């Protein structure tokens, strides 16, 4: 029973999507598309790769993952296919799911949203999508993220051999996008999580247990060189006590963020992503 | 044919909603996910019942509700497991179909969400989600409707028998919230109908019937104790004459609820819910 | 394993969609439900009939589509049925998915929605839909979306005879509207793609072939008769070289159309639908 | 002690009204500039009229009113100045300044600002202005409101002849415009939204409404836009609605059926904007 | 060479102050009106207060100060004129202008507008605005910020004798308001946003500081509305943050701790806005 | 007959205009506040000084301007009074009024704001203000608008010799500013939307046009932001436009092609603001 994990930039406001997915049915029949988000800010690589990022261990093994920002729809470019190692705590009911290597395939543009999965992940082999077998011989170019993406991730979802969709790819041929490191921690403001109105940082666990950072330690963290927030590390909101009070936490996704306890703080004060962000013991 | 319908305020912007599904289809193979909304104002319990108290008569038998808002998440607090008796004129083509009484499973944190749920269908027996069969030995603190509601859903969904997920709650035990009554009627404006900007209120059709108000009746509905609307009340909107024209109406909840034909009313004149209502003859 | 697309204006804040999809899986168990959109502007016929035109040659065959937008829900009207003739290049990988004809079935108020989708694409029958066995004895007057669309969609889709749901109609009882004709090309814009800020017009391939214009041909397109876009006719948006640039093709619908590389043309300058167009060569 | 009063569309964000004020200083000196307003709505003429049509009564005889919207700046549209007959009860303490007739001079562009004006107020004597002793010989093209009316207005604030400052001009050489109807049950449209209050001002007149038998202290059903309505006894001020937040139905300074919360804003929570349809129904 | 400075709730968008101004100079000719504010909030009589309390020594000596908003306008509720004691270091070049007691009128509704420049100013002696001498014997109900202040206000600038106004009033007549309280670290509220910079008022004053062992050079933590941080020492002046944009804190004109940004807006990005709670630990 | 110019950054929405005005009437009794401008962009030089450069030619011989914006109020920066050389055909009735050479002072913050005026007027002699006889000896830190400009600007007008406000300054002491360039098919900037008709102004001037050969009444091609396109002949009113809502390009007044709608906003509806490059090309 197979299943597409679904992510895009295509939207919610007409058939864009509908179309992709009656093409997955048509081709692989008794397929379930999981929708991720069809909501990201279009063209933003970045954004679209923390979506996805994370995903593999939630799904079972076999999923197929179908993400797609295509601004060079249309090109000489062809969209890469690609087995990954390690699916990556495990999720789930008792000690979780484990899930075994090579279980997962995503296929998507080769214009970098892979990068984070690539290397949180790792991968066996990548390939360019190009048999006229899991995509189509006229391709309509505007519409990549359906002819390039959609079509064939649902070849895969059937059983259709990785191997067989184009030509093997050097790992250099793999574009990449290049994220702010981190350095007392400096960071950035990774993204603002709706509708709530969180704060997510690109400090990770790792980062704060190398500063001998751990629950309950009294931090300042303050944004744009101007708001000095202080607050103890927590691991969740009601902890901040009352109603309102900012927390300091790690979220589902390992990195420390901000919040306020049943309370939005980035949307009164329109806090977005890009801030910058100095953390202090 | 295993169905989960759920509920949440986990959003449409990132892949919070998707982590849920991927682990609902790991669990109960097969199973279909129904999504109701995800976009309610996070932590407004009381919008959230709203979504979720007239579902089961139109879902099949076995229909396990996943529903959830979670400001508590990361807390000592638990879910609540809940059997109903009475799925409650039935939906469908004819007379309709009729739902046989203890056939729909509620799962929610125990902050309130399911008040008038139970209260409008009633309930067998409650039970704490605590059992490592059904929820996380190490629960992410963040993400307790992903590790105490949509994970033990699917448990109940495949079959896992409900009396095992931890021990059986005394209705002192479910914390429900307070509805505002109703008292010449007056109540209050429970809603605004999106995207069409019709106005519902918390009179019912029996608080109409209850003092001498059928179809056609001329009445007066005042909004803020400063809008003074006029009109008898018809089945539906059409019913009002011209586009544009006002329509006092039961809505398919059975509430008193006011509109314009084929026209927005809400949204113009900014009227949010809130407001309060009197109802004159 | 049956499907049905659903298209409608019921939106996406609210129990309704999923009143609607319980009850189609209630009559057409193991049935996969295809949400096209449900953000339409309400009301408006012709903004819904271009979300379903084109749908068919991506559906398997057998796909029942369920669109709705009803604003004289509760009145007389009652639903259309119909069996389309030609599902209409192929869509998918190779040379594409041929369809049989008289392979799919729309539903929906006969109230003008389906007006581009009998034009493009025929019918060999339309029946107005009637019999309690696929409606309800008893429609919430205020919701035909679910009772004259949902319910019988779903029955349909479980192999109910269309000739069965009521009485057979003539091509004069079937409601039309009426669009703005193509006459350089005049014409309008129709739509803005969201979320890219593309811009959508009426002029079809078809009309520029029959004034002479293929690819590569200057163009000026003046939008409002003030705004004169100068630029090559172009397949896909990057052949306009540096981002930002402005590019005019013909979208997968076939249409002309504008946008920018990786950039939004409508959105900065407020530009909507509505705007008339002039085509210069 | 001359005095010009000062109304244009200019605004408040450039130094255009200034340079206007720089000259009318140059050509009189001594001169009082009082600002009437600047923040009109751009080229709406009617919505002009109202900010000058009232102003007489409460200025000295002599004192010259320069109104200007000038869309056509730059034509051959020329302004016109007009010596108004009666100022028209009287403003000020004890029972008021009375006005002598013929005081006051109006020059406007001829483009329909002035057409309240010589409604309500009759004139005498109307004139187009063309003489370069009171325009520029090689006017601005883009700045007609400083060209043909703030200097001139100037030259008339000095003594200036008005007859002098070009031919005379007939009634219907004088552009009008048509004020919005009041049909009759009384409909008609707001004209106004009275800021920063938030009061509405519609068309319909104190007469309008006596001569449907609508007095102080009666109830009225009034309908904006076909859709939102509004109840309340006709009342003189906005504190008779009771309590704060109340809605107010009164007839404001210049004559007009209006309607308000009581210290608090009826137009801005509603959106409410000029141009919508009033119905008022007793 | 009279003077009346002139406050109100009026706006900017119609003839309301000019049919004021019309009145001041038809009354009293040759006097001078200095436009203060008419933008304020209206009815919001504590933010009227702020721009009317230190006027008087920028100002020459017998200089009238008209200050309304009338949001009881036509009902028994009467305007009341005040000779202020103390102007209170003085404003001006050298060591200022030194300016003697009982020098200023304020004429205001007694609605409690005056408030604060009685307790700043102290007075001597206060009436009640009443003779036909000095305001209309028909006012019009809507607009006693005409009839009741501006009016008034003029004969008064004209020499026309305070006393006889009308009756003389006690303190307990004289309606006054209640400041925000500043609680003791300390707790106080925003005031206001300085338009159009974005700076930020509150209600901690000078006194409240030294009060509290809080001088120049010194670090603060203030906190906006219970969780909105900044952190900044004091200090006299915007620039003395160092780079563009960063936070300052300081004491106003007026006296008040206040919070900026330099050469930018502090208070826009963040939407705030006057009535949230400041919080200021050292 | 004194008469202060003022134009400043302090706005419109409290009494600190008003304290500053009281000063001047202070310290030069009979002098006449000619307000130009109160709503400029703070700390925005290049905008104030497009308020100021065009003033001389339409104010009476021996007017004081009092320009400020003053970012940098509280520091060691010091105001700068200057004489101006040439007032630049004049403006006015008949051929206009010609105004001697020498004949203007403007005083402002020595931050740029004064770049225009020296380069289009020239000047004379220049001088820092410094002497506490025109300003304070304990000058308020946020406040030298008033203290460094409204103050000493009120001590000239009232006759007070320029050359003892302070030492006299060398060109090189002058801070300025660099317009934005113009390359060269002509690029430029939008320098401002000219409020409220939602006209553009651009920096490109009327030599600019008539060196790449751009007269009257000829087709351009102008592009902002290097994609919003608009094509028009060169005509000097909006009327020439033709139809209301159709687009015109012309030169300003002061000189600037300029982009606008006839009768109607064209920056508002595209959300048009300053700053974006603009493309004209022929
Ligand atoms: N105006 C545009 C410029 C570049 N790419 C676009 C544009 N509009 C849509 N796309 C891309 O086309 C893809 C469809 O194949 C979408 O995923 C999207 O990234
Ligand atoms: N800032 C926050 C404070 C309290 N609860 C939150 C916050 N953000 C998300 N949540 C809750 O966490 C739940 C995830 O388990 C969501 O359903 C939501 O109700
Ligand atoms: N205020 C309204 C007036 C007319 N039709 C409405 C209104 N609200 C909802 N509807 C219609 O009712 C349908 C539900 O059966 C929706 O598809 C929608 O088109
Ligand atoms: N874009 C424009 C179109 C037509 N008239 C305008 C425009 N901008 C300014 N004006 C007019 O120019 C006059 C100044 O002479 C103003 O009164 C105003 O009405
Ligand atoms: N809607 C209103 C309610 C109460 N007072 C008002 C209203 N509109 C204007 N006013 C008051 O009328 C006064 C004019 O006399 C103004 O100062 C103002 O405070
Ligand atoms: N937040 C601020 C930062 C820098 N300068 C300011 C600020 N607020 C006001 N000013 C300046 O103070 C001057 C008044 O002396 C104004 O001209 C203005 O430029
Ligand atoms: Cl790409
Ligand atoms: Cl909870
Ligand atoms: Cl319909
Ligand atoms: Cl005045
Ligand atoms: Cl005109
Ligand atoms: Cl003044
Ligand atoms: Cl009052
Ligand atoms: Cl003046
Ligand atoms: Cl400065």
């Amino acid at each position: 029973r197979p299943i597409i994990a679904f992510m895009s930039d295509l939207g919610t406001t007409d058939d864009s999507v509908a179309q992709c997915k009656g093409l997955m049915h048509s081709i692989c029949p008794g397929v379930t598309v999981v929708d991720v988000c069809h909501s990201m800010t279009p063209w933003d690589v970045e954004e679209g790769a923390r979506y996805i990022v994370d995903l593999p261990r939630f799904f079972p093994e076999g999923t197929v993952f179908a993400t797609t920002t295509y601004p060079a729809t249309g090109t000489t470019t062809r969209s890469v296919a690609v087995r990954i190692r390690q699916a990556a705590q495990w999720a789930g009911s008792g000690d979780g799911f484990e899930r075994a290597d090579g279980s997962y395939i995503y296929i998507a543009p080769n214009n970098g949203l892979l990068t984070t999965v690539l290397e949180e992940h790792g991968y066996i082999e990548a390939y360019e999508v190009t048999s006229t077998k899991v995509i189509p011989a006229n391709p309509e170019p505007t519409f990549y993220s359906r002819e390039m993406v959609a079509i064939p991730s649902a070849h895969l979802a059937a059983g259709f051999p990785l191997a067989e969709v184009g030509r093997r790819l050097d790992d250099s041929e793999i574009v990449r996008f290049h994220r702010p490191a981190v350095e007392a921690l400096s960071g950035v403001v990774t993204a603002i999580d709706h509708p709530f109105g969180n704060i997510w940082t690109n400090i990770h666990r790792t980062d704060l247990e190398k500063a001998g950072i751990g629950q309950g330690k009294h931090l300042k963290i303050i944004l744009d060189d101007v708001l000095p927030f202080e607050a103890p590390l927590t691991p969740t909101f009601a902890d901040a006590g009352a109603i309102g009070n900012i927390a300091f936490y790690l979220n589902s996704r390992g990195y420390l963020s901000l919040a306020r306890n049943a309370a939005s703080l980035a949307y009164p004060y329109n806090l977005k992503a890009g801030l910058k962000v100095r953390v202090e013991a």
